[PDB]
């Protein structure tokens, strides 16, 4: 039981940390997508003014 | 020990799933980052053309 509970603890800690990493990466994805959209809009406006 | 082993299996499956999510989300992060880099390079070229 000592080994089994230690394995349980390590697996649970790893899964929780992985979930936190997943949430952080997803919010990073949405942030970077917003920045990309703003950059594309700026590019379009700049090209029109250039022409 | 039986319950501990079952929870170990569940936790390791969930952690592997979240690790795959991490891999996918980091791939998306890098790809959108590259697209944003291209967009900002285009923006810099556009400002140069404005000048």
């Amino acid at each position: 039981l000592k080994d089994a509970q230690e394995k349980l603890e390590l697996a649970e800690k790893k899964a929780t940390d992985a979930e936190a990493d997943v949430a952080s990466l997803n919010r990073r994805i949405q942030l970077v997508e917003e920045e990309l959209d703003r950059a594309q809009e700026r590019l379009a406006t700049a090209l029109q003014k250039l022409e």
